[PDB]
């Protein structure tokens, strides 16, 4: 079996294990910020922000055809501070190709280039999106399954308890083909849930790299914070 | 769309929606006692008892073949007071034929007969065992997936926070067929997951009942408490 695994109980400045790109950057606190906390404390409009582990995973082997299943886990929180206008944009996680570079941000979250479907992406994620754009259901925050396109294939509504730490756990189950996610706000109690059939082998290269994503806005305080706590990621492919 | 739903925030001696059977109460604290709890305040060993609500539900129709999709949740606690022996057997959400009567106690949850399967059970349901027999996997307590069997076709274990309330969220969507569990401990934040893929239309009679069961063990003090403080459900069969 070829497994791989982490965690980041809080994160440290300087450590081996993570690339950042754009905006993104850790605090001596601990936290991981995706998107530019400015001077004040308050979340800066039009941010980008993405961290990478730095070792690829392997999710399916080209060879015999095993197909790995994985499990991750992080906490986040989401602060919408301004009372004018709309909040933006949400924070997803994301396996893709290795080797990745920011795409476009706003309703894009990072990840993908425009708002049509494209094999070519090779590229999962599970989005914790805040703001109802033109492909997006009307109800947000909601959390989406993401396969090739930033339009999800299914989502769930879900309630913002704003500037709280929520729990996420995603796990791929091969077997099944099943992708499950869970959002958990201890502070309220809240608890939702989220499914759907994702065919891996057919849908990502046979390496990738696992990350997380947040963006801000495009205009003037269509902001809020994408702050991450902690991040923990196992994954098992049957030899 | 035909829909069916009910919520108990609170359990009521009295109420019209439930029917009671074997051991299973309602404490005028409004706590659903599956398993007979004795005069000193603990629970006694072989008990099986089941609450059943009063309406059938429509799962899929015979002559469209449109399936329902269903959502339950449900708060339950399990204390295991004795050192010895141990603690058994566990509780149970059941979906199976109409007019449904307790089945074997002990390991068999109230709702099977024996440990074979058997397509006649027309029963699926989800467990929280807490005793491993002949046919369970080693770590209890476990979630378990079962398909007209008491031999999970998926299992997750999950340490008992011993006495704590713990949360249940239950999905199944019948366009992806995946039957989505879990559960969450908010006195630990702990958190589980499993999921596996169920066909309805071929596990499940068209309509069905719904309900909770819950036993204690086949020796002295081999027994637990298997309270339910809460229980809504909705399903939704498109038309
Ligand atoms: C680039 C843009 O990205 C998505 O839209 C973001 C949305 O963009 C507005 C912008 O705020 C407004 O000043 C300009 O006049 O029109 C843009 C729409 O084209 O701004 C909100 C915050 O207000 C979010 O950041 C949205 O993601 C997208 O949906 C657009 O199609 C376009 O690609
Ligand atoms: C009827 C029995 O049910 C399951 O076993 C339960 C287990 O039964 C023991 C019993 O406690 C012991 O006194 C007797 O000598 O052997 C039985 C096993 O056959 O007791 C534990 C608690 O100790 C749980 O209640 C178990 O569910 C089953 O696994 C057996 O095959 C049998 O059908
Ligand atoms: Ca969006
Ligand atoms: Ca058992
Ligand atoms: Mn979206
Ligand atoms: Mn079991």
């Amino acid at each position: 079996v070829e497994t791989i695994s982490f965690s980041f109980s809080e994160f440290e400045p300087g450590n081996d294990n993570l690339t950042l790109q754009g905006a993104a950057l850790i605090t001596q606190s601990g936290v991981l910020q995706l998107t530019k906390i400015n001077q004040n404390g308050m979340p800066a409009w039009d941010s980008t922000g993405r961290t990478l582990y730095t070792k690829p995973v392997h999710m399916w082997d080209s060879t015999t055809g095993t197909v790995a299943s994985f499990e991750t886990r992080f906490s986040f929180s989401i602060e919408q501070p301004y009372t004018r206008p709309l909040p933006a944009d949400g924070l997803v996680f994301f396996m893709g190709p290795t080797k990745s570079k920011p795409a476009q941000g706003y309703g894009y979250l990072g990840v993908f280039n425009n708002s049509k479907q494209d094999n070519s992406y090779q590229t999962l994620a599970v989005e914790f999106d805040t703001f109802s754009n033109p492909w997006d259901p009307p109800q947000v925050p909601h959390i989406g399954i993401d396969v090739n396109s930033i339009r999800s294939i299914k989502t769930q509504p879900f309630q913002l308890d704003n500037g709280q730490v929520a729990n996420v756990v995603i796990k791929y189950d091969a077997p099944s083909k099943i992708l499950h996610v869970v959002l958990v706000y201890p502070s309220s109690g809240a608890i939702y849930t989220i499914a759907e059939i994702v065919d891996v082998k057919q849908v990502l290269p046979d390496w990738v790299d696992v990350g997380l994503s947040g963006a801000t806005g495009a205009q003037r305080d269509a902001a809020e914070t994408h702050d991450v706590y902690s991040w923990s990621f196992q994954a098992s492919l049957p030899e």
